[PDB]
């Protein structure tokens, strides 16, 4: 093997997002942060073991990439791809690094991320910073259980992890962020038999709707795609409320890994612009997204070798 | 009589300061809101037992309370005081509800504070929103144990809750909230002996300096009062650090809970003023309050009318 | 003085309820059993601090009192009385004593019980018995979340224990148990806004239905009676789920404690015989009550004395 | 080739359900065992990572032809009856087993709910056994149970069937038996005579040693090596249950092994007994009164109908 | 009350017990020490909360009270007496003051012993040094479950703290300790029913025998002890098992609280003397004192003022 | 193939090191011990599950090797060698078996050392014996983080097991151990500045001292190795605090896995003779070896297979 990042973590109760652009010669002082980010996770988790659980996960667009390294590029990455719907619109927003930062306590979080954007200071402009809080029966602001269906174990490695098909890269894998914000009043307009039509699942047992009663512009509908192979593609997703009361603000950031964009992109286009049986995926009427971004998470031995 | 309000939480880890003011005509809808917010404490936390720890407690402000209520008013309650010191300043913002919500997790506090501001859609106007969390060995934004020689049990009751000199208002207590921004900076710019000196007790271990040796102007030094019979007054505190890594804030929350004002601006003024032989409090050279603001939380009984 | 029982006990996850009667001849073998109850509490729960907080509280009805002491009776002590209602039926079932054993794991509670009825067979014979599970998030049969309001600290003191009013027995309190069997399948016919309609609360975030909304035939509705006071009367409940899937039996077993049995025999009345304008509970159109009994639970250091 | 989870962590509560298929069943059944997979991760996912949610699923003889054809398990036959000559091992109905376990009851009671909701109508009950652990892994004797189970791959290799049955590796033959123990007698033993019926010490379990250790003692009658010399090893979950009322104080019995041979030479020295024992001890204060055995495919044998 | 030291601890699983006598000119060390020794609790313990559960309880003998203060004596205090009895001896051996530190992690009771030696280095010779660790499941060294019958809430109060009978302490406690070294090689030596009988409980299970099989020269017949009224007298023990394995040292750590130092010295007098009907306690045969010392630990106020 | 010995433990709180000599004839009572000894880790371990985390890791000294076994030696075992330096000594002290005993709980440590000494009593002699406790966030008696660069998973399998370089004993490792005594006086007089220094990391945060500022006599900078690879060589580490406050003992029992003792015993050149730019690590002023002995650690199929 290579030793791939932190993408594989345990259920965690909390994180921040953060996502920078890079300044003009802030080059170096990149390069030598991504060298060091490892033993920073290291430095703030060690002494909280074992309930800490922090793990920092570092991304690099496409456009970064370039700056920062030379080289061969990881065959998938690019710029998210804007898909502009009949009704609904998948934006496209700015972001060179992605910081995806995970523990039990969100103080361990803020930590390292203080630690991170310190030896940052000067070369970065801050994007998007996010402090996410999971429901505490892993909930999500919609009142669903949200991660069932993620694969584990072997199946994740299958999923998520680049392999052999790029072999400079494996142990990497693509990661796509969106910022999205729900209506609320709108969302709890609804019966709950009517949401869970909305989703594909029941609200509160978290089974699944029969075939024969689950709607095709569902959630799980539209994101459930099959391969050439028969077998069904799966991404790895670590969805996290936040919010702001005083601000009315009600928010979902997905985040979804795959060993290649191509899949994660299947299922935005499915939501976004629909199939032959369906306009779009239900939720997006309750819930617009602010941001998309796309990185590839590179294997920790590339990072550590700078 | 009285249950008082869950000012006498335990440890908890994570916190929401939520204060708002009332707007013209609100009056009614925040007063049916008040009634049921015990109600909505335990709806939100009693499915969460006994890991949750979800408490809330609610404080009115001075000119609030004559908007709200007619009849006695709290003998101790009054806009916070401006301190203008020769070099620092204690501000005075407006706020006319506070909602102390604690838990052990950040998304109960979360889901109460949204019970309670979807009843007051209309009414108010949120004034500052804080989302709050304890450093994993009871730190503060500055590196230092926050928090340890808070009274407890019997002592604290005595401390902290109104009884028999205002009777009516037995069970309640007076919050005061100031919310600090640090200068990191600066602050990691001095050694750890230096640090020491501006707090009062030593930073890994959290041993209080000896008398000695500890400087009249540290923090520890200024926030210890000896009332008239030469007894100590004590406060109840529970600093919360707070802040955006991206637009580098980093701060702390200060509440601080005492059966009377009196004590707890006492401390303020030697803090900010100085004394005899201290300009002020070496903390503030670090440390500036952007709110200040003055409630009483009153037993629940009362609420629950 | 006077030391009470652990009526007021921590939440727990399990329990064991055990209902039996006195045999002709009994009486001695019992007496001895009562003044070592607390003791066989402390051999087998001692072992297991202190996560297990294991208790027992053991109650003495009306006809068995008679049988086992002479002297003053509790004020408010007599056998359960059978409410006929139009509809439903609260059925009086014969148990001489209870044994309400709780604690955070089961094998506590066998244990103990194992010990109890060790020195009771010969004596006794056992009526019922019920070995209870917390569901999830303090969640009942029904889906609900399930003591919410129950009194708490001081009030829980004030509402439960008797006091000056009968000073001799001043530390003790009245159980009420009824075991009751659920019609799932109707129960599962409606849609939750339905049976949010029979309790008087959101099942999911069981916040209460205003009084704009609430029906008067709710079962919050009809279980809230104020006294001549103004002041609203409080019980203490404890309700366990408990349950076999090969004999289709889904059960709450209720148990409440108050300082006097007026105020739970007032709810009963209201939830049986219905009021001015509510017919019954509707929480009885999916729960039958197949038991009904009455107890006295004498403070502890009645039970030393013997 | 995934196996089911009968590897799992140590797990303090079981419902063990067995069930017969009535005539006509048959399909009721094959939908359910498809989609057994996505309930046990409905129900248990919501709990995670105490949880410790997981549903082995095994199949009987007669079942076995009713549901599928072409070729079956190499080793699958109905339980054999021991009539031993003092003991008698029985055998009784069982089609289908969900072997159900958790870190608490509630979970198993819903995992079993959901699957016996999409069953009514296909299936009789023939058996509900809900299981605790007693304190420190202790059974109903009172000695500690489980100790020499295997771990790690000395257990993946005793209990999955591999290149011996190719079409079938992944799975497992599971026997049950739920035994019933004379509590009374057992109680009227000193500990010193309870240990040489086990074969190890009660309180510290440490084995006895070889030169002290009865031939008829259970640990004696269960070890057995192979031709090769190696020990022949199963991996067993048995778990206390019972009813005080009734005076009923149990161990359900449950073996896997990746060929019935092992667990069944086990059975025949406890019930036939050997050269130098006429009975395994236990079963003078043990009565079995089920006995069933089941193969528990592999996890995409069940995935794929 | 006016505020105890925390005789009443929760159950903790480690402890260090600290006995040293004061040199000469040593005196005014000391008392600086016992005006700080709460706060010192305080500063250790307090970032480990609520887990830590830190405790130090300060005592003071018999003669050193005389060297240090001033003013009234504490009524029960003397030198512990030698019991010389006609097989087994309780020794007398020197302490002047006793800090008996409990946590749930040995390493806080550790960073206390620390600070408070620290202070003290100078004015003091160390006598005994224990670390103590409870076995899993509150047993000792010799298998049995120790604690079972301490009393706990309002008795405990009652039986370990000073009132009216010498108001000038109120709040105050007596404590005796003794260290004790086992024979383990006999002791193993006996059945398991040998055993109990020497203890007077079931070794398993932990239930008392019965009193018409007790042996009367068993441990818990000999420290059952009736006051005037027939009412039991009780004491606050919190033995602690220790040892050394390379030195086959195995030992347990007694120590014992109550509110006058009488009922505790009968207990000893009837264990080691013995009784019209009993030689001496069995237990004696496996067990030998080696230290015997005595305390008075003072409300907290008292060393807060000073 | 091969099962190795518990090297890898999870985050554990408590040890016991037990060093022993066998004594002339002792080597058959020993060998029966050998091959019983992961019996008796289940015997007491397993009743704690899951919280007990016990593990003993059994090691043989080079002597020790000769006198017991067979046919060939592991490639790598050897005495410990004596480093005479110009200003410090690492002495090497006698050494014939280790167990390094560890769980979450002193007791279950004891349990197991007592069961195996009780079948050596007789056979060997104590040398050392050492009772270990983690401080509260993972520090060591001079009151820094401790473990922090320790490596995991995959490269801690590669740095720690011997493999087809020496195939007859694939699954052993080699462990080094040293017991240290601190002069805590002398080091509570340095700044925190001056420590930080010494160390090579922040004593609060952890964070590693930037390599323009790191001393090239500090410890990190020292015990930062490099094979001809260009890889770091690495070893895993677990060392224990264990002291005396009465007798002013602060320690630091240090013990090291690696897959040779020649990665271990570079780092020990470097220390105490020094390098190019360092005369030895600043550490060592403040802490002296007073033990020294290595062993192998074999498979625990070797053991078994006896
Ligand atoms: C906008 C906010 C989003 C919310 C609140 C949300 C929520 C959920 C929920 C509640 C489920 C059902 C339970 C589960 O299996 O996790 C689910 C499933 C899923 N979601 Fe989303 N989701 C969101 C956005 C997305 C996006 C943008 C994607 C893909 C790009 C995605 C991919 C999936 C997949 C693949 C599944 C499960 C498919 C399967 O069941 O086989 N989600 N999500
Ligand atoms: C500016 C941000 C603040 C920080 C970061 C802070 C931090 C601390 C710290 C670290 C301690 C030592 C540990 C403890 O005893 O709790 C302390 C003690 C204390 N602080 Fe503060 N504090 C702040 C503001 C205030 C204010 C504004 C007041 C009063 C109005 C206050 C009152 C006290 C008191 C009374 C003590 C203890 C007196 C005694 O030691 O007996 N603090 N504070
Ligand atoms: C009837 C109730 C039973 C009880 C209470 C019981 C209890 C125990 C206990 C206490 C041990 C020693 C500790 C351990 O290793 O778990 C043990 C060992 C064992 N039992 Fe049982 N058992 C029962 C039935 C059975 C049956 C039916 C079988 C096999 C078909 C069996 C197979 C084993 C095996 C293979 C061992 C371990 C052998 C070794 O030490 O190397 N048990 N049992
Ligand atoms: C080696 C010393 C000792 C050991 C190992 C030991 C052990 C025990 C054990 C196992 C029990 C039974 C369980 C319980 O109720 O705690 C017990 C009870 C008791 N022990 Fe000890 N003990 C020792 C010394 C003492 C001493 C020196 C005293 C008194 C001065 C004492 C006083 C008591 C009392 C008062 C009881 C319970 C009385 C009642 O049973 O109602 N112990 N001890
Ligand atoms: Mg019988």
């Amino acid at each position: 093997e290579p030793e791939p990042q932190m993408v594989l973590s345990p259920l965690t109760s909390a994180a921040i997002f953060l996502v920078v652009t890079i300044d003009s010669g802030g080059e170096d002082t990149v390069r030598d942060l991504l060298s060091d980010v490892a033993s920073l996770e290291r430095a703030v988790g060690f002494r909280a073991q074992p309930d800490g659980r922090l793990s920092c996960v570092t991304g690099i667009g496409s456009e970064a990439w370039d700056r920062l390294f030379s080289g061969a590029r990881p065959a998938g990455l690019h710029p998210f791809r804007e898909l502009d719907g009949p009704v609904h619109r998948a934006v496209a927003t700015p972001g060179d690094l992605l910081f995806h930062i995970r523990a039990s306590r969100l103080d361990l979080c803020f930590a390292l991320a203080t630690e991170i954007m310190g030896r940052l200071r000067g070369a970065v402009t801050p994007q998007d910073e996010v402090h996410g809080f999971k429901y505490f029966d892993e909930r999500d602001m919609l009142g669903f259980v949200d991660g069932t269906e993620n694969p584990t174990g072997a199946a994740a490695r299958r999923a998520v992890l680049v392999g052999a098909e790029d072999p400079a890269f494996a142990g990497g894998s693509y990661a796509v962020v969106q910022k999205y914000l729900h209506d609320i009043d709108a969302w709890e307009g609804l019966s709950v038999e009517a949401q869970e039509r909305v989703i594909g699942r029941r609200k509160m047992t978290d089974v699944e709707l029969s075939d024969d009663v689950k709607p095709a512009d569902s959630h799980v509908a539209l994101t459930s795609v099959t391969g050439p192979d028969g077998s069904d593609l799966e991404i790895l997703r670590d969805n996290m409320p936040f919010g702001s009361v005083g601000r009315e603000e009600f928010g979902t950031y997905f985040i979804g890994y795959a060993r290649t964009p191509e899949v994660t992109e299947t299922m935005l286009e499915r939501m976004f612009l629909g199939t032959a049986s369906a306009p779009h995926d239900r939720i997006l009427d309750f819930s617009t997204a602010v941001t998309g971004s796309l990185f590839f998470t590179p294997a920790a031995d590339f990072l550590e070798d700078l």
